[PDB]
């Protein structure tokens, strides 16, 4: 439950994809989402 992020996963803004250490999956979106602005 509440801790520091540790046992939590966060799912994808695009897809449906969650892995745990969301801090880490920021990168996915970039990857699998590489976005331009
Ligand atoms: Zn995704």
């Amino acid at each position: 439950g509440s801790s520091g992020s540790s046992g939590h996963l966060y799912y994808c803004s695009q897809c449906h994809y969650s892995s745990i250490t969301k801090n880490c999956l920021k990168r996915h979106v970039i990857q699998k989402h590489s976005n331009i602005l």
